[PDB]
């Protein structure tokens, strides 16, 4: 699965279609691929959870499902694994894409990985870098 242009933006993100079975990725950018340590083909068609570990938070987990529901955005802080079993901090920022009705038609994830939980200023940074992206990732996948 050769990267589209839509791949090939310089940041983490995954666009998932709510429509198939258990809301599985059908896009992921070169960037995520080159931090979770997957091949593309062996991530499309499958839920975002396998990024998931013995240490990750298990209610930041239940907020994310609700957001999910609910169709809201939410941004929260949990303990992720690569491949090989790596682990990362990941500033996760979900919001659904909607059409000119107003339904949702994906939901985008933005991830900003680090070493620590941050806060305060670190944290309102990450969060102003993953916002902006993710409206960039809006735009694009609005012709999708
Ligand atoms: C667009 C999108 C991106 C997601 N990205 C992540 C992620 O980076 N890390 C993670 O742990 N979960 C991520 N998730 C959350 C899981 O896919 C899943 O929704 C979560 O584990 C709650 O559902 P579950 O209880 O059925 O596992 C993402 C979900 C969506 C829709």
């Amino acid at each position: 699965f050769l990267a589209t242009t839509l791949e090939r933006i310089e940041k983490n993100f995954v666009i998932t279609d709510p429509r198939l079975p258990d809301n599985p990725i059908i896009f992921a950018s070169d960037s995520f691929l080159q931090l979770t340590e997957y091949s593309r083909e062996e991530i499309l068609g499958r839920n975002c959870r396998f990024l998931q570990g013995p240490e990750t938070d298990r209610a930041t987990v239940r907020k994310i499902r609700d957001a999910i529901d609910n169709q809201t955005e939410v941004t929260v802080q949990l303990i992720n694994y690569t491949k090989s079993g790596k682990k990362f901090w990941n500033l996760f920022h979900l919001q659904p894409m909607r059409d000119q009705k107003g339904d949702v038609q994906y939901f985008i994830g933005v991830q900003l990985d680090g070493t620590e939980h941050v806060r305060d200023a670190a944290e309102r940074e990450g969060v102003m870098l993953i916002k902006k992206t993710a409206e960039n990732i809006d735009e694009a996948a609005k012709e999708l």
